[PDB]
């Protein structure tokens, strides 16, 4: 059911609230709302067994 989003790039977290990404990970995107991520241009999601925020430009739909 949940839409497919793919990490375009590696992302190394700067905090425990940030999601680590590796290029080509399928990322479960949980919100695009800045009021939920707390940081304009950041989304919330789950990958790697962690939930957290990442910069929105790091994933693409499909």
């Amino acid at each position: 059911h949940m839409p497919v989003w793919t990490a375009l790039f590696d992302y190394e977290p700067s905090g425990q609230d940030e999601l680590a990404l590796r290029k080509g990970d399928r990322v479960e995107v949980l919100s695009r709302d800045a009021a939920i991520s707390g940081d304009e241009g950041w989304w919330a999601g789950q990958v790697g067994g962690q939930v957290g925020i990442f910069p929105s430009n790091y994933v693409s739909r499909g």
